[PDB]
DNA sequence: TTATCACGTGATAAA
DNA sequence: TTATCACGTGATAAA
């Protein structure tokens, strides 16, 4: 898709309140005539850097702030320049999450953190430590239930356990993140992931469990605990499960440290609708009535708008979310974040399946998370170099074929030409190419 | 995942009644103690041939019959051997759809065909031809609505229009399909796709429209028509849209010819649960109460079970489905079907976007749909041949380097060794490798 | 059918 | 950093 003047197309993840955001777009259209289409395509955070490099893509893209710095480095986002009065409507730290190289690159919407979700009926007293989960599962298995199921395919859900005992992504020193200092391979990281793998080896968890599998098992009352964000609450509300949201369990006496995301909206740098997107975001979405329509669909978490967050903060589920977010850290937005997430995703999946041990999976993840992505020109230098190496050799064999009179067969590879050249220079070449004078 | 003795894991597409099928699995577990997990992973029809080749994968896989012959050729499915009395409970033609090389390779469940779905309130008199859709869109656009939106990303939804004027997939002659005779590049195929592209060029349809985009626009009353199967009816029931299901529009005075699918269940050839899967499928799912629980979730279409289909056939939506299925054809199940679907998917997307003209997109699709997939041994013959070609050359240069005394530099590519060999034989080599005596 | 060379990125390493 | 050779499949074609 290409965006056109006069219409607004929005991308937002399929687990967010896209139907509520479409209501906000319908009110926008009612007051300005600008149609607003909300879409939730799969892997949007991956498709956007591909399509936006040539002017394609949506007008607005919704994602956690950790992806936007990579978008900004590639020149895909329009600089966000809201009035000082509007910046004051949002919490400063939410603005910090969308500041890259001194510039605001997106509008912050909501603060998201994973928490522990548990079935009050099956488990009135949720556990406080990770270590007492294997025993808890033994009790529930005798009843036909399981202790805990959560998404093992995305390292977002596993990172709180990895980070508890000291595992970290990029070290922050003296005002900046050091991208060569990755801490996914330390003792704290190995201890957390080994406990995860140990849960699978002892049949307390399934390596293939994914989002929908874990969501269904909890919402059907088959498992007593899940780990998820505020977006998942509305599906449990409609189910018959009476649930609570509380602090994540400790590991080795240390709190789980979830990576905190700030759902943000960036404007495509190629959109002839920048003013309309700025108007819709500032005056329609980032208002009480606008965030309410989205929040009633799928809860947003702790919204960046002060006026509406003073209402939402009364929800004890939001207070638990903040409790977990205080125990965690706001994610970096640096372009390296995507390479960090891929490497950890592979490390968690490979160790949970048994394809790799914990030590080997994390050692390679540390190398990958710090691997410098080669520039386009570097790739091009290599391609041209090998193209030139072949062209020189091709010319040589072209000259030997046309001028050697080498008593060649009708069809032969250039190796047979090279062999003929060797005997002419006084060499002996055997069949496997062994050569001597 | 690997399957284990005593439990049943099922894969079914995410647009089908997986929650209803889970109810059937829960009743199974109640009467036998065998837990049954229903999962709907993305692209299951693609993951199954990958994971099942090494013993992984689910116990049972649900898909339209067109994929199963390729699974059977790869040896991934257990032969289905139901008693004669049970075969008689299902319509013979549904059994034919799952017969490959004389053997039954799956249990048939339901017959699916696309129909025309329309909003009765916005459009009480649905159109009968494709040709009158562009004018109909002009009327609805002035009201703020659109005429027709359907999935343009999957060629299943576009094939009825391609096949109307004479386009076909594989020709059937003398009792068999000829896999070298592909008819996606004839005048009938070009005419149907050109009309599709013409709908996009004249702004009546969007090239990027996908399933969820089309489903939402119809279920929100923004478009007057969509093309979908019976699985989509329950989402429109919960919406406020008053809809009807009728025959697909004609093109060039000829009926649209949808490819008819038979939702089938195959048993993994690597499952130590074959008897349990056979028991669950025959005595729990393929019963009235079992198909009812699934059908109440997402409608199945015209079920293969005679006793329950005599009930469902009274539904006028099912009668329209059958009306369309009679105008279409049962899909082949031959292994080439997957290569046919990929080629047409690329042809439709490339022409709808403008990356390729209709003529070029269909010409390449015909070549691809008939392209013989090279055997593993053929791939291996090529790999070894090039490995051997490099090994011979490597030895030669190894001998020249160690015995030439060629006045070489410290580091040089093998091209510089070859150059030195040329002057020793009496040649002149320039820098670009131009050589002569 | 088999065959040759192209092709761009990977594995490895000198510096 | 740049450098070399490996690597398996693609483009092309003789037969
Ligand atoms: O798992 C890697 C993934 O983690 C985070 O993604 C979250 C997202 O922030 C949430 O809003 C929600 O959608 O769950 C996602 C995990 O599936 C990072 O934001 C993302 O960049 C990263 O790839
Ligand atoms: O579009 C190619 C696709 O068409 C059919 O898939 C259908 C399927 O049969 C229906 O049950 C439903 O899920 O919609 C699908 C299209 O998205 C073929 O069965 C399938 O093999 C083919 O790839």
């Amino acid at each position: 898709m290409k965006i056109e003047e006069g219409k607004l197309v929005i991308w937002i993840n399929g687990d967010k309140g896209y139907n509520g955001l479409a209501e906000v777009g319908k009110k926008f259209e009612k007051d300005t005539g600008i149609k607003v289409t909300v879409e939730h395509p799969d892997k949007l955070e991956e498709k956007f850097p591909q399509v936006a490099a040539t002017g394609d893509g949506p007008d607005i893209i919704f994602w956690a702030h950790d992806r936007f710095g990579g978008y900004a480095q590639s020149g895909l986002l329009a600089e966000i320049t809201p009035a000082a009065a509007f910046q004051d409507k949002l919490y400063p730290f939410t603005w910090d999450a969308v500041r890259y190289n001194g510039k605001l690159i997106a509008y912050p919407i909501a603060v998201e953190a994973l928490s522990l979700i548990y079935n009050k009926d099956l488990l009135p007293n949720p556990p406080k430590t990770w270590e007492e989960i294997p025993a808890l599962d033994k009790e529930l298995k005798a009843k036909g239930k399981s202790a805990l199921m959560f998404n093992l395919q995305e390292p977002y859900f596993t990172w709180p356990l990895i980070a508890a005992d000291g595992g970290y992504a990029f070290k922050y020193a003296a005002g900046k993140y050091d991208i060569k200092d990755v801490g996914v391979d330390n003792a704290g990281a190995k201890a957390g992931l080994t406990f995860l793998v140990d849960l699978i080896k002892n049949k307390h968890m399934n390596a293939d469990t994914d989002y929908s599998i874990a969501e269904a098992a909890f919402n059907k009352g088959e498992t007593a605990m899940t780990i998820n964000g505020p977006w998942a609450w509305s599906n449990i509300d409609t189910s018959a499960v009476n649930y609570g949201v509380t602090v994540l369990p400790t590991f080795k006496g240390q709190p789980s440290k979830p990576f905190v995301g700030v759902l943000s909206a960036g404007i495509n740098a190629a959109s002839p609708n920048k003013e309309l997107a700025k108007e819709f975001l500032e005056n329609y979405l980032l208002t009480d009535e606008g965030l309410e329509a989205v929040n009633k669909d799928k809860p947003l978490g702790a919204v960046a708008l002060k006026s509406y967050e003073e209402e939402l903060a009364k929800d004890p589920r939001i207070a638990a979310t903040m409790e977990n977010a205080q125990k965690g850290e706001i994610m970096p937005n640096i372009p390296q974040m995507s390479a960090f997430w891929y490497a950890v995703r592979t490390a968690v999946i490979n160790a949970a399946s048994g394809r790799q041990t914990v030590d080997a999976a994390l050692a390679a993840a540390q190398t990958n998370a710090a691997r410098r992505k080669p520039s386009w020109r570097e790739r091009e230098n290599n391609r041209r170099r090998e193209r030139r190496r072949r062209a020189v050799a091709a010319k040589i064999y072209t000259g030997l074929r046309a001028q050697g009179d080498y008593n060649l067969p009708k069809h032969c590879d250039n190796n047979e030409v090279l062999k003929a050249l060797c005997v002419e220079a006084g060499w002996v070449v055997e069949e496997d190419g062994t050569t001597y004078r």
